[PDB]
């Protein structure tokens, strides 16, 4: 019978002098056992949802700070670093950004001179969003996800509304604006998933390299690390970290979780007791090797953030349900759905160093 997360040695303490250990949170998780676990095991936080653009500015000038403020106050009180997710993102983006002053959709404008006017209007709206958020939280955020998921999985840039209306200029202007109002001390990240896939890694590298050569202020790369038990490979993960280090960039692991399933997560288990112990052991073996890699590359990695706390709250549950006709759970963390430690906890708290040849 495994002990509860509040009864075992601290993860963040184990990784002192190597990297911070972070968790994604909701404001309603900052009480009770989840808050107890946060304070005991983590020294960095990120808002799972309360700081995304539609949460903060759902309508132009309608600012919703309360939930984000609660996370900031918790980080202040318990000496936790805070990442910011996220200033600019194509996902669930507030539609009002992309509507011109006549009420028409900018993406559909066919007149060239009007398209140029839309580009300037949209960039001003983006600048004002970044300015307002950075001015409020500058002294509380130590890593800014300035742009998120701007590379397409099929190659090249993601053809979101941001890209259709502004080209790459929204990326350039976002970093310049975050630097302007955050100051030279703000640490500015480009965040993405599947950064271990060589073709996507290379596209992100080529984009960031070109931007750096133009003077765009970029300090690091966020690797979301939504991974599986058998994918991606340790060697591809190593290759990706090193390539961005070669540009002088920090690496952060920003949204780590290890699904029990492939992609798509078909054939998900409908109850936690249906999970075979051998599957949690395989997860433990993989987490061991993953954090062994992180230790080897600790000079290149400033923080490792899990996209949640314990298995009772993860976006992977909704992903399982999406692909299994509305039913299904996932178990991606080192703490299980009752807050008891899993085999993976023991394998990343330990000091084992005998290799696995
Ligand atoms: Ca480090
Ligand atoms: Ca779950
Ligand atoms: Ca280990
Ligand atoms: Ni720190
Ligand atoms: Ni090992």
């Amino acid at each position: 019978d495994q002990p509860f997360a509040w009864q075992v040695a601290s993860l963040s303490e184990r990784y002192q002098e190597q990297f911070d250990i972070g968790a994604a949170v909701e404001p309603y998780q900052l009480e009770g056992r989840q808050a107890q676990i946060l304070k005991h095991h983590y020294n960095s936080l990120v808002a799972e949802n309360a700081m995304k653009p539609e949460s903060l500015q759902p309508r132009e000038g309608e600012w919703n700070w309360e939930g984000a403020d609660k996370i900031v106050e918790f980080a202040r009180k318990h000496n936790m670093e805070l990442r910011f997710h996220t200033l600019v993102w194509h996902s669930q983006v507030p539609e009002w950004f992309f509507i011109d002053e006549d009420g028409n959709r900018m993406v559909d404008e066919t007149d060239p001179d009007k398209r140029e006017a839309n580009k300037q209007l949209l960039l001003e709206r983006m600048e004002n969003h970044i300015k307002t958020v950075v001015e409020r939280y500058k002294d509380d955020v130590t890593s800014w996800d300035v742009v998120n998921e701007v590379i397409d999985d099929g190659g090249g840039l993601r053809e979101s509304e941001w890209y259709q209306i502004t080209g790459t200029d929204y990326i350039k202007v976002a970093f310049e604006t975050a630097r302007k109002y955050g100051g030279e001390e703000a640490k500015l990240y480009i965040n993405d998933y599947n950064t271990e896939v060589p073709s996507k890694r290379d596209d992100l590298y080529n984009l960031v390299k070109d931007l750096l050569e133009q003077g765009v202020p970029i300090d690091g790369v966020g690797h979301q690390s939504h991974i599986q038990i058998g994918w991606p490979s340790i060697e591809d993960t190593r290759a990706s970290f090193e390539k961005f280090t070669s540009l002088g960039l920090d690496n952060q692991v920003t949204e780590l979780d290890m699904s029990l399933y492939g992609w798509p997560p078909t054939g998900a288990y409908t109850s936690y007791d249906d999970i075979p112990a051998e599957l949690l052991q395989a997860q433990a073996d993989r987490y061991d090797q993953l954090f062994e890699l992180y230790e080897e590359l600790a000079a290149d990695i400033s923080s490792v953030t899990f996209w949640g706390i314990a298995d009772n709250h993860t976006w992977l549950d909704g992903r399982a349900r999406e692909y299994n006709n509305g039913v299904g759970i996932d178990a991606p963390f080192v703490f299980d759905h009752n807050y008891r430690v899993k085999p993976a906890y023991w394998r990343i708290i330990d000091l084992e160093h005998h290799h696995h040849h």
